[PDB]
């Protein structure tokens, strides 16, 4: 009666007065209990190292992976690093603290659940989720734009040396697909990203035009092509579990002080193993 249990939780903000008591109150169950962070752990370099120390200290294996808002330089941040630059010294920062990330090797779960690849993935997002009445990405960011949607990433999370954030994620999803064609076929794995891998859950978005800052195209069938038993993703700010092709996705969002206080949620900690039968 102590058996392992692989957690997970995304969108943390713990910049924002009032989710910090959140993020000091996820307790494993087990001293051999891994903790899964997909992305928005915090914006500036301290308050992410500080929230993943005080995480790392508390369970056997954590395994962070970026959102958007951890590549994002904000002016009060101490570390004025931008783009590919700022996530490798996120990478080694982790890496220092013994926190896995989409950089490392893929960690394995060898406890109940069976024999799974946990995937930490940076994928970003492509401006492929275009809505209804555009037809490109000028056309869909300027409709969004007319109407006042505008994701603040565009001034904030630069993508150099790329020209583009579209081009980081293209680079993004080409090496991560290289990975992930040298795993084992007959073997699940547990796929995390920040953003939801298909486009299906952003449809509970109260506006659309804001997906198109929600993923990729080009994933939109990597939950069955890689044998996914579980798919975990935050950044929408919904938390909820639900299925697609049989596979199990989990967006696991604390979100910000005001978006949680009018729910009453049972443990901020959602069991990605093993299933927990819901
Ligand atoms: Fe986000
Ligand atoms: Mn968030």
């Amino acid at each position: 009666g102590a058996e392992p249990t692989l957690w997970a939780i995304s969108d943390l903000h713990t910049g924002h007065l009032g989710n910090k008591p959140v993020a000091e109150s996820l307790y494993p169950s087990s001293p051999d209990d891994w903790l899964i962070v997909a992305g928005d752990v915090a914006e500036r370099t301290d308050e992410i190292r500080w929230s993943l120390d005080l995480l790392r200290r508390r369970f056997a294996k954590v395994i962070w992976v970026p959102g958007n808002h951890e590549l994002w330089t904000t002016n009060r941040d101490p570390m004025q690093i931008f783009g590919r630059a700022r996530y490798d010294y996120l990478v080694n920062m982790c890496d220092e603290m013994g926190v896995v990330t989409p950089e490392h090797p893929f960690p394995v779960w060898t406890e109940r659940g069976g024999p799974a690849t946990i995937v930490p993935m940076f994928l970003l997002y492509d401006y492929s989720f275009l809505p209804e009445g555009a037809n490109s990405k000028a056309e869909g960011v300027a409709i969004a734009k007319e109407r006042n949607v505008v994701a603040t990433d565009e001034f904030l999370l630069s993508p150099e040396p790329y020209p583009t954030r579209d081009a980081w994620c293209h680079e993004r999803v080409a090496a991560t697909r290289a990975r992930l064609e040298q795993l084992d076929w007959m073997q699940p794995t547990v796929l995390v990203n920040h953003f939801p891998l298909l486009r299906q859950p952003c449809d509970a978005l109260f506006y659309p035009e804001f997906s198109l800052w929600c993923g990729t195209t080009k994933t939109a069938d990597w939950h069955t092509r890689y044998n996914a038993v579980c798919s975990v993703y935050g950044h929408l700010h919904i938390p909820r579990t639900t299925w697609y092709d049989g596979v199990r996705f989990e967006e696991v969002s604390v979100g910000y002080p005001r978006e949680w206080r009018r729910r009453k949620p049972y443990s901020w900690l959602r069991q990605v193993l093993p299933d927990p039968q819901y």
